[PDB]
């Protein structure tokens, strides 16, 4: 909404990200998205994607207050999950996987722009 597009995030603002980053970083589906991929586990993965992205560089740009916006923070966990089902097959587990956890993450989300008032 307005919110999400034009307000800075403030301090209290990252409270409430970073307890949606850790809720995302536990859960069991996030595993292959914890750290950045290894070129040694994916296949030429470094070339096809342009812009890789993974919950441990988030997790730093959320310490480092990187995102001014929470349009930005949402556009970097998208990358995630937009990566991962462009590079896998649908059949894949790391397909999966993005599927289950962005739908977690909507519904995490949903709350944190709720409690934002
Ligand atoms: C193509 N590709 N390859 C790997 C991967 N994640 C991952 C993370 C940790 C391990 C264990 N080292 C193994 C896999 C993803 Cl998400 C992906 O899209
Ligand atoms: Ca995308």
């Amino acid at each position: 909404d307005a919110m999400t597009v034009l307000t800075p995030l403030t301090e209290k603002d990252y409270e409430g990200l970073k307890r949606v980053l850790r809720s995302l970083q536990a859960h069991k589906m996030a595993w292959p998205f914890l750290e950045p991929v290894d070129p040694n586990d994916a296949p030429d993965y470094y070339g096809v994607i342009k812009e890789p992205m993974d919950l441990a560089t988030m997790e730093e740009r959320v310490q480092r207050r990187y995102y001014e916006k929470l349009t930005e923070f949402v556009a970097d966990m998208t990358k995630i999950f937009d990566n991962c089902r462009y590079y896998n097959p649908s059949d894949s587990p790391f397909y999966q996987c993005a599927e289950v956890l962005e739908s977690f993450f909507v519904q995490k989300l949903k709350g944190f722009k709720a409690s934002r008032s």
